[PDB]
């Protein structure tokens, strides 16, 4: 059937009897009333069984031997769902297939009632689901911590051509992965004030929040190794939200609890943006305050809480933690590490600081100015006074630190302050997290020399030591043998199973680049890829595409720096071009562009009411006929993504050169079988060196190009100007050509593109359209075309986060990967 | 061991193996870390195991049969405990106590950790239960139907003698008995306003909450049918609850949504007092609206969904459906069911009617003022309009009925209304009740008598056919054989075992009467039952108390007319005779009093106040030593009535005649060998009447003397001017003697008792100290006590809830008990 494992006699056989044991007695339901929801549950239990044995033994593991401990602190995971991927880990997926058909019913129809874990945005948030999975897998003492939201990104919906939010509601019906543990409940405080008595200050007078914790298990591949992502839930203490009395009503009062409890309700649907909102430090602070205790606890124990040295000398902690910070979103966890060692563990400051800057490392995904946390003074006042104290105490050592090395440099002093004045005080995350680190990664290599060159030039200077790179890579499981069995199986074929935990492997395929059978197979499987994701448009979302065109596509949050817009331009011209010679041939085309715009954003919703309005003229010219159709991709999330990047031919990742940190939807389609069309921005560049620059579309300016034109000054209507094509473009949306009834409907894009393009979109149209007539001219030649595809597959090996994790694991963390198999799951009841 | 069935060989095995399946695989704990709530878990999870088979067949078994379904609408279930009841109703006690000792662990220290299901205010929704618990074992086609509360009755603490409420989170951990059913969610209208076109009436621009059900098992006493208690939780739309645009907060709205689901979030906890909250008539059309629904569902599948007549006949719809009221709580049941038949379906309005008021009955449950239910028009009008529309309907027509029946009688007609006039316009929901259904039952045969004589007296002259009464009761399996096996044994080495589900075979125990085995064998289980109560009270509360004393206990909620006062007066009493002659003899006593206050009722928790002020003085004078105790008994719920009842050799059920309904705490008592000081008021008339007056302690004014002295006009004065005694107590309260450093703190107590004592203390004060003389005297002669207590126990088989609920089934559903063993539990899977 494919290598998703052996379909073994008697496993099959128990698989069955045990789905049936929880259709009965976990479900309470019987054959004659069973849903396929119930199907999908009942089926969901037998394969989470398969784990807990695992898990049980992992965890006990690493209590014996203690090994080093990494936390992975993170506000986002983007989990999506996890049925399949925990029967790829742990080689059930043939076997359950097998099962189910037996029992008549189909397991790819229960696996798409799974709802999927959207608790993150996009990029970050999946990386860190990547990572996870990848940290498992090269069995890292690893644990993700975060918060687990009630509500995940809002579901899109697009209604009239606008987007529609509606509440993401993914525990309607319940999570059989996780395992609530209230037993392990913690406290966390907000507010009150610091009292400063004889020997040491006080936090006092706080408002008590509880952390409630839910742990998920994340299996390794094949290994036997099952790690833990743990989710806090907020939750309101019965005694003071009650207690502090004298009137108010005791009804009000219970209704009240839901007030410390909206902390973890919904996460903030921004991506590259950020929001001083309260309710967000909130939640920044409680999952680092959560977090940070049951990490001390587990260090108390260790070895420590047996003998060792004897006296709790936190001058190991270093040796035995190690916190990742996922951006500058936990960066309270330096601070609150220094008020616990020296407020209640009563460590000298300067030790105190040395364990913190040992254990923690930050890592930065953007260099856009709107994304950076600078949280308002007065906030930070209000809600957490003791940090504030701390922050500042850091701030006045560390700038003493710059006078002695820069002295006289009075500028640097300001530009360097973790403080900044102004209309209002703020606190700059970045700088805290830099000072409290001992080291600070970019994601991809020029966005980390950016850093270097840029942003955070200063700080390196004063210690160069601490910058470094880590490219970001994906998950080879989830991105290519779970959503591309084909692919996989056919490389499999050639050479083997040993790439799916060790990627560079696929280099081989390099030597079959000329074989003919090869050649016919790759071509092949892309060709059912298309046409499974062709259907389910017309099941899911109705109104035909054409199996036989190049599939464009761009799937992403919609943003500004990631120009949509550049992408309109070129899908209106196509169209101009064919009304200006109808009778002329050209490559067929189905462009599917996807995306969420955050709530908040105008221009970004403006941007899908424009695509939308693109496709409602284009899809409806009969001069156009079947070929070029515009469509937007509806709700794009991880499972949807499971599903468009394996049909797509052309990857869209054309941001202005400078603003993409690193990006791994392109390391998705490239994995898949799509070739790249970009510019010279974050991993593209690592991607092109890796296959070649004769493989790739590169087109645009560099980051040089963008710096001179910045010098010069950008003026968008010299390209206006000079282009008639563009001209024709910018006329059509001004005079209502796409917005008959409301013709004044897209003047702020317009108005935008002429006036402040901060993306200067014009700037590099000229050469994108003439980059993708060579890509048309390419597709022409299915030949050559399937060629160039086998050169990128055969070349991405670099981008599995196996290789992402394992330099983390060895330049930052300190700690040694293994692919050994942990010993067996065999039952064991101790 | 006793009779908690047997202890098999293959069972106790079969258990093992299961508690350790749960503990591994549904809890994910090792016997290395597994707590003692761990170990209850898998143990609960074990015991549901064993009635999902049975809970499955009984369900299909009544869609098979199709027979008359019993519908009980209640807003309250107070149901405690439940996984001791599901072992003794499946005879899996002794196998699940063999089983445990085996794995090492004591059974009754697991069954301690857990918590109370206190949706629940006292005697009302305990009724409920109990009933529930009836219904199962005579094998009725019936369900439960409430609200699923997260925080129910608040757990009480005193605090410096002063009751602190705090939040009851009962789901904090998870219930391991409920099963959510998200499938069968509905949807429930608010506000919205009526449109009146062409063809009918329509609701509409409606608010949209949803219902989920959550159905939790109800077994009958070993006959295998287990019957479902639907429990409904509010939960919000993801549409309009974020889809009615144009600004606002994308992410308030989210946050919003906790303001539809507050709905279901808390349980009122006024027992016998109405609050006009509008929280409150949510709640009450919440669960009625929901329910019909579920209701009218069934019906149409039944065997009319298939053929009969063939055509939608509500016609049949009385003789398959049979609703309940409890109290006027769901009343709204009546208008709701006119609204769905005349506006859905479509039926005339006489035929509609005609349906309702066949299969609706109401029960009463008291009559004192405060406590019924009067809803302000403007809140209906806003609420419900179309429901206000209907009342309005139903009153024209009745009124109509009542005029042509008593012509000319003007004041009948004003007093007989739904509607009340006056300061703010309100609807009478008891009279709504009365109209709508075809039954009218009280609660006991007095208060049955005092409906059709004072307060529903132009109802019962209108139609005196749907006027009758139902003795309450209890359930001998809780309150006999779960909470006393001791006596429960003895009991059945005697006349065997039957008398479980037949409890009026307790009479052969007369026989036994002057039995000497017997009567040593009675005194030894209550001398058991004391010293284990006496234990616990240490082990949890911890401050002595002694045994052999005579166990003098009132609990039940705080009220002004239960009256904990009078029992008060008669403990300083005891306490001021001591001091006057210490050195004479007189029956040592430990008087225990517990009971709820509602919040918000001001002198009830004054009166905690007073019973705790008392026992600080009395429990620390040396010269009282070890003949006098006053004990406060916190937190007062069903799990702790199960531990002082079978302690108790005093039951105190001293009502003012006339204001107690029935009573429920009396019975229980009676079959626990306790003896009963009481007024002639509620059941207690019937409890002396079938054990013999001679056999109980009666005392006070009758109704009749009751309503001579409010003709007369009642005095307090009077009393004070001519009985020294209490003249002295009196004084004492207003003096300080019980509060030092607070002298005025009781001045609302004593200035109430004299100028306006609804229930008159005083007037039964001489009648009730020289009636606890007698009580005294005869505990003096423990062998005489004990014949007397035989005499109780052996004639309370009338006081069991099967036996009121074959009268319900018989008089008032139309249907036929039966204690036929439903086809064995046996696999089985279609
Ligand atoms: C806070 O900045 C970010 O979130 N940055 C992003 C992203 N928005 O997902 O992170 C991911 C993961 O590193 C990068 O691939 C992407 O280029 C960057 O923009
Ligand atoms: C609404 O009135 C009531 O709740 N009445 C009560 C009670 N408060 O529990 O109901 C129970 C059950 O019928 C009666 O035994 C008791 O005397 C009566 O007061
Ligand atoms: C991989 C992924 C992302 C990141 O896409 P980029 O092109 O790097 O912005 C965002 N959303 C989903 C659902 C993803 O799978
Ligand atoms: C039986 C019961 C009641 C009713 O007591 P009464 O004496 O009838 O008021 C109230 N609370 C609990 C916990 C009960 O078990």
């Amino acid at each position: 059937i494919s290598v998703r494992g052996l379909a073994g006699v008697e496993n099959v056989t128990e698989l069955k009897k045990n789905f049936n044991r929880h259709l009965h007695f976990t479900l309470v339901k019987d054959r004659n009333v069973a849903t396929p929801r119930d199907y999908y549950f009942a089926l969901a239990h037998t394969v989470r069984d398969h784990l807990v044995g695992r898990w049980i033994r992992t965890q006990q593991h690493y209590y014996e031997k203690d090994p080093k401990r990494i936390y992975y602190l993170s506000l986002e995971f983007y989990m999506g769902r996890t049925l399949q991927n925990t029967m790829v880990n742990l080689a059930l997926e043939n076997a359950c297939d097998e099962a189910t058909y037996q029992l008549g019913l189909d397991m790819e129809e229960l696996e798409e009632i799974e709802e999927d874990a959207g608790l993150g945005n996009g990029g970050l948030g999946r990386l860190a689901a990547c990572f996870l999975d990848s940290m498992a897998t090269l069995g890292l003492a690893a644990y993700g911590y975060g918060i687990r939201y009630e509500f995940g990104i809002f579901n899109q919906k697009i209604c009239g051509g606008w987007q529609m939010e509606e509440a993401d509601d993914w525990l309607r019906y319940g999570n059989p992965w996780e395992k609530a543990r209230p037993e392990f409940t913690l406290p966390v405080h907000f507010y009150g004030r610091v009292e400063h008595t004889s020997q040491g200050a006080k936090w006092v007078d706080t408002q008590v929040v509880l952390a409630m914790p839910y742990d998920t298990p994340v299996p390794g591949y094949r290994n036997n190794v099952v790690n833990t992502m743990r989710l806090w839930s907020a939750k309101a203490p019965n005694d003071f939200n009650l207690k502090d009395f004298n009137v108010g009503g005791y009804i009000q009062a219970v209704l009240d609890r839901n007030l410390a409890e909206n902390i973890s309700r919904v996460l903030y649907p921004n991506d590259n943006f950020f929001e001083g909102k309260e309710l967000r430090l909130k939640q920044e602070y409680f999952v680092v305050a959560a977090t940070l205790q049951d990490i001390i606890r587990r260090f108390k124990s260790s070895k420590f809480g047996c003998r060792d040295p004897v006296r709790t000398n936190f001058d190991a902690f270093p040796d035995k933690v190690a916190i990742q910070l996922n951006d500058t979103h936990p960066s309270l966890a330096i601070p609150e590490l220094m008020r616990v060692l020296v407020d209640l563990e009563r460590l000298d400051w300067d030790k105190a600081w040395e364990v913190t800057v040992k254990t923690c490392a930050y890592t930065n995904h953007t260099v856009i100015p709107e994304a950076l946390e600078r949280w308002p003074v007065h906030l930070l006042e209000t809600l957490l006074p003791r940090h504030l104290q701390i922050i500042y105490e850091i701030n006045q050592r560390f700038l003493n630190r710059v006078a002695a090395a820069f002295p006289g440099d009075v500028d640097r002093l300001r530009r360097m302050s973790l403080v900044e004045e102004g209309a209002v005080k703020r606190i700059n995350m970045a700088h805290l997290c830099i000072a409290g680190s001992h080291a600070v990664n970019g994601v991809a290599r020029i966005h980390s020399e950016i850093l270097k060159k840029t942003i955070f030039k200063d700080f390196y200077e004063l210690e160069p030591h601490k910058f470094q790179n880590k490219t970001n890579g994906i998950t080879p499981r989830r991105w290519l043998v779970l959503c591309n069995p084909g692919l996989a199986e056919i490389i499999a074929e050639r050479i083997g199973e040993e790439y799916i935990s060790d990627l560079d492997q696929l280099r081989k395929l390099l030597s079959y680049v000329d074989d003919e059978a090869f050649i016919r197979d790759v071509a092949k499987v892309k060709q059912e890829n298309k046409l499974k994701f062709a259907a389910y448009l017309e099941r899911e979302y109705k109104v035909h595409i054409n199996p036989n065109s190049l599939f464009d596509v761009q799937v992403k949050r919609i943003h500004e720096y990631k120009r949509q817009l550049l992408n309109c331009l070129h899908v209106i011209t196509l169209y101009n071009r064919i009304k200006k010679e109808p009778n002329k041939f050209v490559v067929p085309r189905t462009v599917m562009i996807g995306g969420k715009a955050a709530p908040g954003y105008h221009m970004a919703k403006m941007i899908i009411k424009l695509i939308t309005a693109i496709g409602d003229v284009v899809n409806h010219d009969p001069v156009v006929g079947d070929r070029l159709r515009v469509i937007f991709l509806e709700n794009y999330r991880v499972s949807l993504a499971e599903k468009v990047i394996p049909a797509a031919d052309l990857s869209e990742q054309i941001s202005t050169a400078g603003t993409e940190a690193s990006g791994t939807g392109n390391m998705k389609f490239m994995l898949n079988g799509a070739l790249t069309i970009g510019t010279m921005d974050g991993a593209n560049v690592e991607m092109a060196e890796e296959a070649g620059e004769e493989n790739f579309f590169i087109f645009g300016m560099r980051v040089e190009d963008v710096d001179r034109l910045d010098q010069r000054g950008y003026n968008a209507q010299e390209y206006y100007d000079r282009i008639p094509e563009l001209r024709q473009i910018i006329e059509q949306l001004s005079s209502g050509f796409f917005s008959p009834k409301q013709p004044d409907l897209f003047k702020d894009i317009v108005n935008m593109l002429m006036h402040h393009d901060r993306f200067k979109v014009f700037a590099d149209y000229e050469e994108y359209v003439k980059c993708q007539e060579r890509v048309s001219a390419l597709y022409k030649n299915p030949r050559e075309w399937t060629r160039m595809v086998i050169r990128n597959i055969a070349t991405s090996g670099k981008f599995s986060s196996d290789r992402t994790i394992a330099q983390y694991a060895r330049e930052i963390w300190g700690v040694e990967p293994s692919r050994q198999r942990l010993p067996a799951p065999d039952e064991k009841i101790p």
